[PDB]
């Protein structure tokens, strides 16, 4: 398309944005229909949006029947989601736009307070020091729609970050123009890159301002791929030796238990035959590594961080089960930053949510870097549409973000869980 200076109003009159804003919102308002427009008109309001950017995060990682339970049974928050969806569909950008992302500390994996804890107006070099290690380089997912904010009325003073970025031409928007602010909303799924950080001061109080590219993760969520698999996996067998299939077949259908068990014990007693197996096993998972970066899930229960394995993000409180804050934020602090052993070999899939394991309520949102020792699952006799990734023994998982969600379970079911961003890292022989 034709070539055109970008969307930027930051160093203009906020009349100016205010103008542009009003048109955009009254064409784009006129591309909807009622249902739609009510859905996005209603995110000029905080606990609606609140709400709907939660529920919208909530359902990648909820299984696909609760899905369909939730559309069966004509779940309102859904169909708002969906319209949101389908509306931002109608329209899409003829030019860059430049502003200011929505994210939030938390988003950022930033569990520590930024400001003064008394004035909630002052950043020290420390803080900035810690957050630039915390997020420089780091790829960090808005699973929520994501706001640009398009002049510096955007800013929101109680947020100590401000994240800019650029939003290529070609992508969906639409535009809101409520009291002073002026806005892009975009897609779900969006991720930022942030690739400076550095201290502002705007009316005696301190910002980091981060400079981020926009970027997006291979990330199916619930649904996995079917394609994936087949794509970069639908040669795997008939690249293997016949050793190498039959000790990784036989870990699949009958090993997996002793030897996951043999690993896990740090492989004492010895055991010659159980060794052999493992050393075919790692070979045949680095016949084709994972051969482009990608996001997997692992759901777990409480045992890998030392908690019980019926351990609730819940609490009893005047009748209704709510989400216990305490407990999300000692389990958020205490984590945040750990790594995760994994002596045996780790299972993993396209999948966020198999429905076998809705209850598993810590769900490892793992990025495999290009090269990983694994291997898509495919073709297998019984794993008929499990998407799995299993990964070498002595795969570990570095944490580096904890987003507390509210899974849906099935019809009259919800859950507090938590997704756990955790980078792949392999310290490896074999
Ligand atoms: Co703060």
């Amino acid at each position: 398309p034709i070539i055109k200076e970008p969307i930027d109003f930051i160093n203009k009159p906020e009349s100016e944005a205010k103008k542009w804003g009003k048109e955009e919102e009254k064409r784009w308002f006129t591309k909807l229909n009622n249902l739609e427009e009510v859905a996005v008109n209603q995110l000029k309001n905080k606990e609606y949006k609140t709400k709907i950017d939660n529920f919208s995060t909530d359902i990648l990682f909820s299984s696909l029947t609760a899905i369909e339970i939730m559309k069966e049974d004509e779940n309102r928050n859904l169909f708002d989601v969906e319209r949101i969806r389908e509306a931002l569909l109608k329209n899409t950008l003829d030019r860059d736009a430049i502003g200011y992302v929505n994210f939030t500390p938390k988003e950022l994996g930033i569990n520590f307070s930024i400001r003064d804890v008394e004035l909630d107006r002052d950043i020290s070099d420390e803080t900035l020091d810690k957050v630039r290690q915390q997020i420089i380089n780091q790829e960090y997912t808005k699973f929520s729609f994501i706001s640009l904010g398009l002049n510096d009325n955007s800013i929101n003073e109680s947020v100590p970050v401000i994240v800019k970025t650029r939003v290529p031409t070609t992508f969906d928007y639409g535009v809101l123009n409520d009291k002073e602010t002026v806005s892009l909303l975009l897609n779900q799924g969006f991720s930022i890159i942030p690739e400076s950080a550095i201290i502002t001061t705007i009316k005696g109080k301190d910002y980091i301002l981060i400079e981020g590219s926009l970027s997006q993760e291979l990330d199916f969520y619930n649904k996995g791929s079917e394609a994936w698999g087949a794509e970069n996996y639908g040669d795997y067998i008939s690249k293997l030796s016949h050793e190498q299939l039959g000790a990784l077949e036989g870990y699949l259908h009958s090993d997996y238990k002793a030897i996951n068990s043999y690993l896990r014990n740090n492989r004492v007693p010895n055991n010659d035959e159980l060794n052999k197996k493992i050393e075919l096993i790692s070979s045949a998972l680095s016949v084709k590594p994972i051969p482009q970066t990608l996001i997997a899930y692992r759901r777990v229960d409480g045992i890998p961080f030392d908690l019980p394995s019926d351990f609730s993000f819940d609490k009893k409180e005047n009748g209704e089960i709510i989400a216990d804050k305490q407990k999300l934020n000692e389990f958020i602090d205490k984590w945040t930053g750990k790594e995760i052993e994994n002596l045996s070999f780790s299972s993993t899939s396209l999948k966020s949510t198999p429905s076998s394991f809705s209850k598993s309520r810590f769900i490892f949102r793992l990025r495999l870097s290009e090269g990983a020792i694994g291997a898509f699952i495919y073709g297998f006799s019984g794993f008929q549409d499990e998407q799995e990734i299993l990964l070498n023994k002595n795969s570990t998982f570095k944490i580096f973000r904890i987003t507390p969600i509210t899974s849906i379970i099935n019809r009259v079911t919800k859950m507090t869980q938590v997704v756990i961003d955790a980078e792949g890292i392999q310290n490896k022989e074999i």
